């Protein structure tokens, strides 16, 4: 029934469906469809955005109406006219169709209603508004249709369809509309002056994302401006925008806040997962809409691939036919098919960047919301219940599981997405194949299995490999620290041999295995897809009597994709939402913890009266350390007093006590009973202190005003003078993590000077004095804390033990056993000395997951993303933005790195590329041949020849592929590392001290550990994707050309776009990305710090000040990740849209192919099928040369090291000496004078000094006479400025410095011990035997130590910088050491030794017997030691001053020497 009312509104004979004949709309379905809906859409919208608009001001923002808002109204109006116009036109005929007349008056209407909108709309509204936009797209749309449509019938049948004159008024109104629309998009409104003259903007500019129209939300065209810049120059924070209006983290806490609560105030059983769903739920509901649809269209593809190769058959065969009624088929038909399959591509693009939208700012709402909270909760969290975990943990907390939170957003729609996609696949190819589509299935799903497996296999690799790396670095960090003695020792030999043992036998035997796994995995990735098609037409050709034809071939070679990655990803899903729950039951165990009693003591204004109870603690009142697992009483029947001015201190001993008084005052402490009451602000000491990184200066003013007057006041009252005077930049200095490492007196000073400068009201002292010297004790009793001082008149409640401090008391209580047994005055307590106060006292890394599935690239994505990996910050990349943006590559390291890599293997490794891809092309060549073949014969002659074939091709292309990623692991990657490490460590250990003294031991390690692994690890692959990829767009194009050569002419300007494109998004990603990594830290450091001193923070109630500070830093990270996303999806779109273009160009001339006669269906199979699968390729492609330029500055920064000027050479074989020298210890130095550096001035100046065989000598000097230059000098650490040095007849610049070093014996200034067995620190190069050692080790008097250390004996292990040994043990074993070599020579360095005597007789003791043969010098800092000796060296100012006996020189008394004696104090008279 009810058709034949559609049947009685259209009267045209083409009907009501929707396609036509011709393969465009008919005109029935553009009237009754496209233009009727577009003019109700606009009827209610447009009316619905004229009342929301009017309610607004007509002055919030005023723009000036100059030409653009007269063109829009001028226009519209224009259309109006054309409109009704054209409704006159309508014959007698034509008015019978109801869907004509109806749409003109529809149309009418809502170009009224668009009229007034434009008018209310440039007012009373920042945007083009997104209804005029969409309205004048449909309108355009459908007007460019209908015009469309009437050129086709007037071409096919002569006649114009509605009229000459309604033809030509359809082109005017397709023009106006099109005019219309670029009016409303393209213009930007001009600002009237008076906003202009408001303007003060200053700060970072304004997101541009909220002034852009939907156009350019759809485009991302908003971040080109950005792009251009971050292209033009070095982006810094101050070049990023604002963040957008709803991201601000304040904001989204206080919101989860809400839900949070009532969530636990409502049900019995809260959820954090709910609360999150239910507020930041609903752009994942939108967002799985749009996958939704991008699923739809990504399936729609095939069906218009197999419809345009049955409409190429169809059309030769009746050109044949009449070669050799019913209407001949058009070619209008195929150019429309062309244009919907570009209309399809650019779509889909259009809704896949909306879906990623979506889920990413969903993503970022999570991450700043918990990061929030989770700053939040922690303030407020039970001192106890913060004590149950480490600080780390928590900070892992919020580092780890947000970042898990975050990531489950990207994989959450695929829960669903997958079986969607697959379920569509699975019945689009049952409808192509029927049942032979079963055995693709089974392959698939009994390949998953194995390659859940092969993942495990590289996971366990992957973790065996971080071990290896680990145990490298603290062999290289071991190295690093000790480089001075190996030095000196001439051990760098045996050193290195074994790091290079530890590097090739462990670390490249694992990363060996890892490629062979890797080349297993990415053979199984090649030959699976392969394998589903081949089986299943295996199987379609031996059962079905159909013919495998070409329309039944290459749309399931399509399908097979979209089938396979869905299908090959869902485990990752469910593998990430397994670590999100866990995640998610951590941060409800966290936010769940119990948290402080509010009211446990009653905060109150201040006091203003002397001797008026400021703290009182009354009726009895009782506290709690804990109510878990039992109520542990802290305090029981408290009842204290304290008054305004009189200082009132705490008695008692450890743990008796004192910390929980303070504590109670503080509010730490639950309350059982009674009441306590604290007036006035508060200012706390933390027993022990807590230290802000930053200057000493934000440590002492701590969130407060600076006031010159009273903050050096303060500093002189403290004490602090002395030591500010010394520091680096006084009062800038750098302290905490960051700078200089201060005592713990200077740290409990700025603490008690911080709290002094606050200048709250009443003081809760936790025992500063304690770390601080008596003397400067004195000095604080009598400045700050005394009667006299400056807090004079502030509330002072101090516990102490110390009896001069509790003298100025003004009341004095014992706490003991958690009652206060006693409290009164100090006379009180002194008239008793019974009583027991008086005795008691007096004697006692990242991951770039963006991932949408159905792509052979998205699956390597996805299983890279669930392998993981790691890929390490970088640091101080600071230092090279001076250079500011040339923006050169450096193809000279990349030709340095392909050298490292033998060049020959690197050309195997692209021609096995290029041969696999080959042979892939290929079989879809032979595969194109063979449906050919079957549609010739109408059935499927010679099967097993053909399959045969096509299989041996497929294998070919899969161990191709094999071959090519073995040859690339096996033979490049780790030839080159193990080359770029052998060179680096050969570079490194020979370079001059000043080397290592200039540069950080940081920044040696990290080349050596994070750069290395990244070479190791990283840089193959990138390089292998970025080929692979490259040569599959080449043989893409190859083929796309072939099939149609004049392709050429649109590949071209496409490829100038392209290298366009991925420049801009090159440069701008790669800074943005430096940005967001240095943005992200600062925030989990801030939370340690936190975390570090939450009764400070809570102490001096800077709550408010701290959780702004948290927000603007995690709002100042998401500034930076926001553009870092979006310039993803900006990139994507436009190489996206670039593949579309592809599409079309390849199928319209296809098309135009087909019009000549020349053109089969299997070219347009071929060249479709190819056309298709590029649009990912194409951004891939560019993302991996961000990658890799990305990783190729650790081959930078190796080349960097290895090209390091090296020392004087370690052999000279004209000049090497013999054994036995030295053999009798005479030095001469002959005009001998040095520099440490060319920087500096001469350290020694002019010595000239003969030293005797055996003689035994000291050297003295003042600070600064250069006495430890000598010990570098005799080793040749520092070469000569001028004369030479002689020792045994043989002069020491002319020796290689293995010679020299090997056959000296020193004991170093600096004892040091390598990590390993003590017969290894004391003979690496296993030279000596194990009594010698035995007996080196009895006469330094560490004999019987190292027995009882273990069973093991010599071969006992030693820790890290020699933890387990004393620091008199290390010196004994530098004493062993220089024992066991046989050398006539020894120089003892003592320039800074302090440490200890009875060490230092045994020293003697061995030097008088052990080394009683040899010529001894003496780098004397102990002078009381020197008196035994011979001849003694005065050095002052560099020259040698004196050089003369101890007698002789003691004689004079105007020597340099008696003054030296004098002023030691060890020759008054």
């Amino acid at each position: 029934n009810l058709v034949s009312w559609a049947c009685k509104l259209c009267r045209s004979p083409e009907g009501f469906g929707p396609i036509s004949f011709y393969g465009d709309f008919t005109q029935c379905f553009i009237d009754g469809v496209i233009l009727n809906l577009s003019a109700i859409f606009m009827i209610t919208f447009g009316i619905r955005d004229l009342v929301n608009l009017c309610k607004k001001k007509h002055s919030g923002i005023k723009y000036r109406r100059n030409w653009i808002i007269v063109s829009r109204m001028a226009l519209v109006l224009l259309e109006i006219a054309f409109v009704s116009l054209a409704s006159l036109n309508i014959s007698k005929e034509e008015a019978e169709n109801f869907t004509i007349v109806s749409q003109y008056a529809s149309t009418m209407l809502s170009l009224f209603v668009a009229l007034a909108l434009h008018w209310i709309e440039y007012d009373r509204s920042v945007v083009a508004n997104t209804v005029l936009l969409f309205y004048w797209l449909f309108e355009t749309f459908g007007n460019f249709a209908k015009l469309i449509n009437i050129l086709i019938r007037h071409t096919y049948e002569g006649i114009w369809y509605s009229g000459q004159t309604g033809f030509i008024l359809t082109l005017f109104q397709v023009i106006t509309c099109a005019s219309i629309l670029l009016l409303e998009a393209l213009p930007k409104k001009p600002l009237m002056p008076h906003q202009h003259i408001h303007q003060t903007l200053t700060r970072r500019k304004p997101n541009p994302y909220d002034s852009a129209n939907i156009f350019s939300r759809i485009t991302f065209s908003w971040m080109s401006g950005l792009m251009k810049t971050g292209y033009e120059k070095y982006l810094v924070e101050a070049d990023l925008y604002k963040l957008p209006r709803n991201f601000s983290s304040e904001e989204l806490s206080q919101k989860l806040e809400k839900n949070w609560e009532n969530e636990l105030k409502q049900k019995s059983n809260p959820s954090l997962s709910w609360a999150i769903c239910r507020t930041f739920g609903s752009k994942m509901l939108l967002a799985a809409f749009f996958k939704a649809i991008h699923d739809v269209l990504a399936f729609t593809q095939p069906q218009l691939l197999r419809i345009l190769i049955k409409f190429v058959t169809d059309y030769n065969s009746e050109r044949q036919d009449d070669h050799s009624h019913p209407q001949k088929l058009p070619i209008v038909r195929g150019f429309l098919i062309a244009f919907a399959m570009f209309l399809v591509g650019f779509t889909q693009t259009s809704v896949l960047h909306q879906y990623f939208l979506n889920v990413f700012n969903t993503g970022m709402y999570i991450k700043s919301a918990l990061t929030a909270l989770i700053y939040q909760k922690s303030l407020v969290l039970s001192n106890e219940a913060s004590g149950l975990s480490s600080t780390g943990d928590i900070v892992n907390l919020m580092s780890v599981d947000v970042q898990k939170l975050q990531d489950l957003t990207q994989w959450l729609n695929l829960i669903w997405s997958g079986p969607f996609q697959i379920i569509i696949c699975l019945y689009s190819l049952y409808k192509l194949l029927g049942n032979s589509m079963w055995v693709g299935v089974i392959i698939l799903v009994i390949m998953m299995p194995l390659n859940s497996f092969l993942m495990r296999i590289q996971k366990k690799l992957q973790k065996s490999q971080m071990k290896y790396k680990d145990e490298r670095t603290r062999v290289i960090s071991e190295i690093l620290n000790n480089i001075k003695s190996l030095k000196l020792y001439a051990w760098e030999k045996p050193y290195r041999e074994k790091l290079e043992e530890v590097r090739n036998n462990k670390e490249l035997k694992n990363l060996t295995k890892l490629g062979c796994y890797m080349a297993v995995t990415s053979f199984q990735f090649n030959i699976v897809p392969f394998l589903v098609s081949c089986c299943t037409f295996a199987v379609f050709v031996y059962t079905e009597d159909r013919a495998l034809t070409t329309d039944l071939v290459f749309p399931a070679l399509t399908l097979f994709n979209l089938l396979s990655f869905p299908l090959m990803i869902i485990p990752m899903v469910l593998n990430s939402f397994i670590e999100a729950s866990v995640s998610i039951g951590r941060l409800f165990t966290f936010f769940t913890n119990e948290e402080l009693q509010p009211d446990s003591v009653q905060r109150l204004p201040k006091v203003k009266n002397i001797g008026d109870v400021a703290i009182n603690i009354g009726d009895d009142a009782t506290f709690l350390w804990q109510r878990k697992p039992e109520y542990k009483v802290a305090l029981k029947n408290i009842n204290f007093q304290a008054k305004k001015g009189n200082l009132t201190c705490i008695v008692g001993k450890v743990g008796s006590g004192k910390t929980a008084l303070l504590s109670c005052m503080l509010g730490d402490l639950f309350r059982v009973k009674g009441f306590a009451t604290v007036h006035g602000s508060v200012a706390y000491v933390s027993q022990v202190p807590w230290i802000m990184n930053g200057t000493v200066k934000e440590n002492i003013l701590f969130g407060h005003r600076y006031d010159a007057e009273f903050y050096e006041k303060t500093i002189k009252a403290c004490a602090l003078t002395i030591d500010l005077a010394i520091l680096m930049d006084g009062d800038k200095t750098l302290v905490g993590e960051k700078g200089i490492s201060l005592s713990g007196g200077q740290k409990a000073r700025l603490s008690l000077a911080r709290a002094v400068y606050a200048r709250a009201d009443t003081y809760l002292l936790d025992d500063p004095l304690a770390a601080v010297d008596e003397h400067v004790a004195r000095h604080l009793i009598e400045h700050v804390l005394g009667p006299n001082g400056l807090l004079h008149t502030k509330t002072k409640v101090l516990a102490t033990n110390k009896v001069s401090a509790l003298s100025i008391a003004d009341s004095i209580a014992l706490l003991d056993n958690g009652e206060i047994t006693q409290q009164g005055t100090y006379d009180e307590i002194t008239k008793d000395a019974d009583s027991p106060l008086w005795k008691l006292l007096n004697n006692y890394k990242l991951n770039d997951l963006d991932f949408g599935n159905s792509d052979a690239i998205s699956l390597r994505r996805a299983s890279d993303a669930t392998l993981g990996s790691i890929d390490f910050g970088d640091d101080e990349n600071i230092a090279k933005r001076e250079h500011r943006e040339q923006g050169k590559v450096k193809w000279n390291i990349y030709l340095e790195y392909a050298k490292a890599c033998n060049p020959k293997s690197v050309c195997v490794f692209i021609l096995f590329i290029v041969i696999s891809m080959f042979l892939s092309v290929m079989g879809n060549v032979w595969l194109k041949h063979w449906s050919e073949v079957n549609s010739r014969y109408g059935s499927n002659p010679n099967a097993a020849r053909y399959l045969a074939i096509y299989f041996a091709l497929g294998i070919g292309s899969a161990l191709a592929t094999l071959i090519q990623t073995i040859v690339l692991w096996v033979f490049c990657t780790i030839h080159a590392s193990k080359y770029l490490h052998n060179l680096m460590t050969n570079s490194v250990l020979r370079a001059p001290m000043t080397f290592f003294e200039t540069t950080p031991i940081g920044r040696i390690l990290n080349r050596f550990s994070n750069d290395i692994y990244k070479v190791d690890a990283l840089l193959g692959r990138t390089f292998s994707q970025f080929f692979v990829n490259a040569v599959k767009v080449t043989f893409t194009i190859t083929v796309i050309c072939a099939t149609t050569w004049q392709f050429i002419f649109i590949i071209i300007p496409l490829s100038v776009f392209y290298i366009y494109y991925q420049q801009y998004y090159l440069r701008t990603s790669r800074e943005l990305r430096r940005l967001d990594s240095i943005t992200r830290s600062p925030i989990y450091s801030h939370f340690q710090e936190t975390l570090g001193g939450l009764a400070t923070v809570r102490g001096y109630s800077q709550q408010k000040r701290f959780s702004h500070i948290n927000q603007c830093r995690i709002d100042n990270n998401m500034s930076a990740f926001y553009p870092s996303i979006n310039a993803n999806r900006w990139l994507a779109y436009r190489l996206e849209l670039i593949g579309s273009i592809i599409i079309l160009g390849a199928a319209t001339l296809s098309v135009f192919r087909l019009k000549q006669g020349t053109l089969t269906a299997g070219m347009v199979g071929l060249s479709l099928s190819y056309a298709l699968q590029i649009t990912q390729t194409l951004n891939w492609i560019v993302r991996m040369t961000v990658e890799v330029e990305t990783n190729i500055v650790s081959v930078e920064r190796i080349k960097e090291y290895a090209d390091l000027k090296s020392e004087a050479p370690l052999i000279v074989e004209g000049h090497r000496p013999p054994k036995e020298w030295p053999s009798q210890g005479d030095i001469k130095f002959n005009n001998y004078s040095t520099r440490y550096r060319p920087e500096l001035d001469l350290v020694l100046k002019h010595i000239n000094i003969h030293i005797k065989p055996n003689e035994k000598v000291g050297i003295v000097g003042r600070t600064g006479a250069g006495k430890s230059s000598l010990t570098l000098a005799l080793f040749r650490m520092i070469e000569a400025s001028e004369g030479n040095i002689v020792i045994d007849n043989i002069a020491i610049n002319e020796i290689g410095l293995y010679d020299l070093r090997h056959k000296l014996s020193i004991i170093p200034q600096d004892s040091q011990v390598f990590e390993g067995t003590v017969r290894e620190n004391i003979d690496p190069i296993n030279q000596y035997t194990d009594e010698a050692i035995w007996r080196a080790l009895e006469l330094s008097h560490l004999k019987e130590h190292v027995l009882s250390m273990s069973n093991d004996g010599l071969d006992a292990q030693l820790t890290e910088g020699g933890g387990n040994l004393s620091v008199g043990q290390r010196q004994l074993l530098c004493l062993a050491r220089a024992m066991l070599v046989p050398s006539k020579i020894l120089v003892l360095d003592q320039a800074t030794a302090a440490v200890d005597v009875e060490t230092d007789k045994v020293v003697q003791e061995t030097i008088r017997t052990a080394f009683k043969d040899r010529t001894i010098l003496t780098i004397a800092h102990r002078l009381n030691t020197i008196m035994d000796s011979d001849r003694i060296i005065v050095l002052d100012n560099g020259k040698v001053a004196e050089f003369d006996s101890p007698g002789q020189l003691l004689s004079d008394n105007k020597s340099l020497f008696y003054s030296l004696c004098m002023e030691a104090g060890l020759v008054n008279e």
